[PDB]
């Protein structure tokens, strides 16, 4: 059980496309046949599949030592029915373009779950950060940048990169100021052709736990629903649960702090060196140290380390947010857990998800649950667009204009009961009067976040009793991604061919 | 025997870098250690071999019966020392990344074998040409260059398209016109974004026939040196001689007449479908008929079919202009011929060299014959980036100073010996007089690709003979192509970092 | 005796304007009063005299140990009447915007002496290259074209730089590459934006050597003229004369073979260091081999240690072509010579100008010698600005068209006189015999070197007599210089204002 990843995605695709073919036939508006209908509709479902344009590259670079590499480097357009296309730039000697093609897919179907305007994207390096200097992985990532700028693959568009695994804010303030100040100089949209910048280069307040937030509020969503946790037979609510994770990374760790701030008790957690395990809770805020520190989880002495993967620790819900393919078809048999969220892409192959519907688990598909990073990003993308600090032109004014809501209530009320002219004094309560000003730029952000992947959920359990398919919400998800996405091509007289 | 196309080509190169590296490191120039030297040869050979940009595409088509389908396409840009890139698009279903990336980069090595200032380029599209409607045809050409074109994959400043397998001066149009109308309509070099295009929309004379007389000149100058006829045991001439001939498209049909108009036999000649033997000689004009007639060379009433493949009959002069791959190991034991000339594109596989140097039989390489068909595209480009019907300028002026040339010499002579007053008429001859207007735009093509292939093919023996190759002249033309290349990135400071 | 060094070429262009401004109302076509046309043309020679565009820019770079540094860099543009501006870059700690803007001053005239389409530039860094790694000066480079570039001031449209005091072709080079992969990606003209690059990056034979040519043929079209040797009081001829030089370098250097290879005996050369006096000449190869093994042509065993300035050395043709301003009121007195050549850019002082033409010696300007320099890197401009090889369409052919001239007349010759049958032999010199394939790319330049500062002279010398300015023949430069430019500006219609 290890499939080509993009034959992986493809295949839950498939299932997509074979339960929407005839409830999409039927809000097809033409007049054709029935069959010729089908014929059409089976037509653009093979438009969709593959990617529309994958680059491939190779860099000199001059390494400290003055001995010169290639660099094989990857970027994937998965469509293009929505511009630009976001996608984050990963480097592992693990990427290839099998691997992107399929990535760049995803990231077309997260942004249709969340409806989010962007197409999908992905872009790979062959190349182990741990490895390379500081002042290399600059010289590789600014030469990867004028690389694809003056092919059309950079720019705010056609695509906009964004950070993903061994990637952070460090390398995407080295792309930003690359493009800035060769390709885009005049262009006034310059800054905005990468998000999950710093905050001082044009960042949003919680950039790095925006996927954290995800992974949480996506399991708040299905946790406090009843009508699934009856089927599981568990509880709603988290202080009454326990967690793991995998990865401690940036989303690792910041699904942890979210999700453990709200009393769930995370069991443990691992890495590519070994697992932390202790049945009583681990302060992230601690082990963030040792990261900063001892350069791994390993040797935190407020735990022991696991014989074992967690995948198989027994706990309540499992969040694989480290790889891909983690949980398979040997892995399936020996999960002993409730619920497993999904913070990493594609963490699951299609063979375990069976075992897992037979083990009867829900699984929450990894298209609904990351999709908080990109709706942040987005956010981001659309700050910089802006010019402006969101709010801050009418902090002043809505500030007055609320003083004279509750004044006028006040003033009104003194004329009714003011017989007495007792003084009626309509003051904000301690919550409002945070809200006086009005939205500041983390407010939105909190909100945009949390109610994105509010209509997000709906849809995806509005769908799953449409048409019957349990605990399978990843089949849900794909179904409302491909009616999204198939209703652009549809309209849009699809080519001039 | 059947290697990745790109693990064979890749595999000439390395030979060739095995004989370079010495004889290069003491024509760097740079003041550093022995073996630091070496670390730098070898590091720049990294750089040249693999390709820089390899684009992939998909489209979305509607055919004529209404039914959408995709049609993946490729373009690599093998290297960037040397811009523009030219490069055929090859039109088959046997196309991929994995071939396009080796064809790519032959041309790197043509280019820099002949001169011409190119790097090296390829396109393919997954198709096949014989089943489309010539209106499918277009809607497919046309969106294949609307793809590369927005991302800077054609324009006479980065690539420029060509005619190749499956493809001729009809789609070659569709591409100058499509680029024309849409991306560089303000560009004054816009029609000059492909070449093979026909000659009434910027063509050049002979640009069909340009690579067969490649093949002729090719084998011309290697016939008429006699240093290696003693090795091989023949006679320089070919009128005394025969030659066969695969795949009688473009190349092997213009390989014949210009080969054919010389006394030299071409025995026989197959396709696809089967072979045409004939011990005495095929009329190219007559067989060219039932191409337009009977849609196969099969049924030639002068000639029979033949039970058994070209490249195993008797002959003196072999010729496989069809595919690649197709001499090999399990072809090699079975020749039964003296030269191996080569219109397609690396059609012998590196395991048949060996039993070919064995067998004592000159291989031409591919790099040095098919090469004129690029020395006349680059005429073509160097044509429609001038603007000028080339000559034009100065035919009467020409034409007048030459008759003051020979009026001059007349009227000096009848005062020296003129004492009789005797008129000297001095008058040009019959060929002379063709040549008094000056150069025609058809002359400097006979000559620029005479002539061009006459200074390769020196380099080519100059340097097998430098380095003791004998008949391993493919060696040889690498040796020539990889210190031509090296010079550049060298030279260059090879990058930014 | 130290003016602002644009306050002194200013000086000369007023002795220039005071001289032409009668016989440019004459020419002055349009109808009006005469003092009225006087009052257009002091108002034209206004707009000529200061530079339209002076840029300024400040660089933060990393050097090696990780330190900053600012950089300041200059780039003026003196007139925009001739697209583009050619200009050096200079590399030293004493250049200034006061600098720059004189030498962009002087390079509008010296491209207007010689006739070729440029106007005047010039840029500036202050540095030392002599301090900083051969990887901080790329990291400098590269970031000084990239200010430029997108502030529109490189580019083959625009500007083209050159080298220039402390910079080489390694330089030029780091230039080409930067403009080539950012900017101009997609111009056709990319590589063409600076001149003086290495053959390999599209050079031209002999731009080292190009400056050198310029003084010598310079030289040669005063020496060989009695008019004024017959003034001087000298000989026309080299090898009966000597002469000596200041600056070594790539000026100094190539003046010395190009002008030792024909009897004049170099008699010494000084530099930052110290003197190098021989009154029997030196070996320019010898001392050539020091500055690559000693670092200084002190130390020259063949030669002795000078306790003076070469500036007043015996000698009869001094060669100041090390830096500014060296000749001046206090140098003049002490000259000791009889011709003043100019290899460096206003070396002379306006007070010792009256003083040398006090003392009855002639001074050759500037705009006439060093502007050999100019015409070759304008054939470099030229020669990649045609993609092709200069003669290579064309030498099969005129080596063929010349075997047809000599071959007619031998056959007209044998029906006259060949009543014997004598069979006349009409066949190439040996002097011939190398320009029958045509003109290479090295016979344009060692002849269109030849050839503009053929006309040059002649201009000058034509016009010192028409105005009788004896041998100020400087004076009588930029009146060349100016009635050229002014016909640009008058008929232009100046301005849109
Ligand atoms: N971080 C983000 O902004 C987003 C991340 N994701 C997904 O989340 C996943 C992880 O988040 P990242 O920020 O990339 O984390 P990261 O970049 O900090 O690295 C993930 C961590 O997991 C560990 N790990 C990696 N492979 C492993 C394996 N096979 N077994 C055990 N441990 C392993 C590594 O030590 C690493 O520290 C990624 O796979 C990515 O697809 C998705 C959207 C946004
Ligand atoms: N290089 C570029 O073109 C950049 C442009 N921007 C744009 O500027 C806008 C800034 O808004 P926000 O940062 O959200 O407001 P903000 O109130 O969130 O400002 C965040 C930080 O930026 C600093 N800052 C504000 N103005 C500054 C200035 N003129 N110079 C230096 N620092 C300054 C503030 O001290 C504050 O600490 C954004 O909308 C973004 O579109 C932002 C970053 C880089
Ligand atoms: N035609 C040109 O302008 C240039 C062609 N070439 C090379 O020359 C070769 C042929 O020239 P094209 O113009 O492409 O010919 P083409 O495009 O006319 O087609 C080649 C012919 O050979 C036959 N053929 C193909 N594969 C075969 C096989 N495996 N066995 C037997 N017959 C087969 C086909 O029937 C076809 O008619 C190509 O492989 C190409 O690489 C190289 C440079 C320029
Ligand atoms: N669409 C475009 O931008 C094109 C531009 N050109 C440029 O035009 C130049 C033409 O030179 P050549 O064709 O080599 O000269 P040529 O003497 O070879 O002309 C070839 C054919 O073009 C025809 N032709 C010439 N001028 C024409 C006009 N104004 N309208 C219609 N047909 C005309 C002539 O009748 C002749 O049959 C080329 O240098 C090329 O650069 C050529 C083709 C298309
Ligand atoms: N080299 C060229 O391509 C061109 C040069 N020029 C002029 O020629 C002059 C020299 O040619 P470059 O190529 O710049 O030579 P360069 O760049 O090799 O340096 C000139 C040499 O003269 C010596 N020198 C500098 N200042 C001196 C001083 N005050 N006293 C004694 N020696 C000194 C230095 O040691 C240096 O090696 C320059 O001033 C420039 O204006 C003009 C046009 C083209
Ligand atoms: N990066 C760029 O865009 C460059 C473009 N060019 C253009 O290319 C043309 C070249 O003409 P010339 O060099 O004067 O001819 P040339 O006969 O003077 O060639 C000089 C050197 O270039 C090498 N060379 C020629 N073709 C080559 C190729 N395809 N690959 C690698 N090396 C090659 C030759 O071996 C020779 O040693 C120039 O007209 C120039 O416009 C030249 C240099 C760089
Ligand atoms: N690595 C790390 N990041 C933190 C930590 N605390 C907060 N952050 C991030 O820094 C941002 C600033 O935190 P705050 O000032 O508390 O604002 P906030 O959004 O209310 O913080 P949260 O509600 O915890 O998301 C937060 O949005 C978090 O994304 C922490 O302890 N460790
Ligand atoms: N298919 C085909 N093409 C031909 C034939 N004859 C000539 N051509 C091509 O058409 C062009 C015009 O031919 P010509 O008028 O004879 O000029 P040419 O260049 O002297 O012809 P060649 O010397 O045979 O190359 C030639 O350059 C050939 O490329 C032919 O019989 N069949
Ligand atoms: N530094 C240096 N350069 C040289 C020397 N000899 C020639 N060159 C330069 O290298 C180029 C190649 O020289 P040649 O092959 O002799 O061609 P060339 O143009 O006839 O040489 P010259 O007539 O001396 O200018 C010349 O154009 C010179 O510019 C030398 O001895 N030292």
């Amino acid at each position: 059980d290890d499939p080509n990843f993009f034959k992986m995605v493809e295949g839950f695709f498939d299932r997509g496309a074979s339960i929407v073919e005839d409830k999409l036939v039927e809000d097809l508006k033409t007049r054709e046949t029935e069959e010729q209908k089908r014929n059409r509709v089976r037509s653009i479902l093979r438009i969709i599949k593959p990617c529309n344009h994958v680059l491939s590259l190779s860099f000199p670079i001059r390494r400290d030592d003055g001995s010169w590499e290639v660099i094989e480097g990857y970027r994937a357009q998965h469509s293009q029915h929505r511009t630009p296309c976001k996608g984050g730039i990963r480097y592992s000697t693990d990427v290839s373009v099998d691997e992107v093609k399929a990535l760049a897919s995803l990231m077309t179907y997260k942004c249709a779950v969340v409806d989010v305007p962007f197409g999908g994207a992905k872009a790979g390096v062959k190349i182990n950060p741990k490895n390379y200097t500081d002042n290399e992985l600059e010289k590789i990532t600014r030469r990867f940048t004028m690389e694809l700028a003056k092919k059309g693959f950079i720019g705010p568009g056609v695509d906009v990169p964004a950070p993903d695994m061994s990637t952070g804010e460090r390398e995407m303030s080295w792309i930003a100021d690359t493009y800035a100040s060769t390709i885009g100089h005049y262009d006034i949209n310059a800054h905005a052709c990468v998000t999950g910048k710093p905050i001082s280069q044009g960042g949003i307040h919680g950039r790095i736990s925006a996927t954290g937030r995800g992974v949480f509020h996506g399991i708040e969503n299905f946790i406090n629903e009843a009508s699934y946790m009856s089927i599981l037979g568990m509880t709603p609510g988290f202080g009454d649960k326990t967690f793991v994770v995998q990865g401690f990374g940036n989303v690792g760790l910041h699904s942890m702090r979210y999700l453990h701030r709200f009393g769930a008790k995370c069991i443990t957690v691992g890495e590519s060196d070994g697992s932390i395990w202790n049945p009583d809770g681990i302060d992230p805020k601690e082990l963030e140290d040792f990261k900063l520190q001892h350069g791994t989880i390993l040797g935190f002495p407020k735990a022991k380390i696991y014989e074992g993967s967690i995948l198989e620790v027994d706990c309540d819900i499992l969040i694989p947010a480290a790889s891909e393919k983690q949980l398979t078809k040997s892995n399936a048999p020996r999960v002993k857990a409730k619920i497993i969220a999904e913070g990493a892409n594609g963490p699951t192959t299609p063979e375990a998800d069976k075992i897992f519907l037979e083990r009867n688990i829900m699984v929450i598909p990894d298209l609904y649950l990351n999709a908080g990073g990109v709706t942040v990003s987005y956010f981001e993308w659309l700050n910089n667009l802006n010019h402006v600090s969101y709010g801050r032109l009418t902090f002043k004014y809505e500030r007055d204009s609320n003083y004279h809501l509750l004044m006028s209530v006040q003033e009104s009320l003194e004329r009714k009961f003011g017989k007495h002219g007792g003084t009626i004094p309509i003051v904000p309560t301690a919550e409002f009067q945070d809200r006086i000003s009005g939205a500041s730029e983390k407010d939105i952000v909190h909100s945009g976040l949390a109610y994105t992947m509010e209509r997000s959920a709906r849809q995806i359990m509005r769908t799953a009793m449409k048409y019957n398919l349990g605990l399978d919400l990843r089949t849900a998800a794909y179904v409302n991604a491909i009616e999204k996405v198939f209703r652009v091509y549809n309209e849009a007289g699809v080519t001039f061919t």
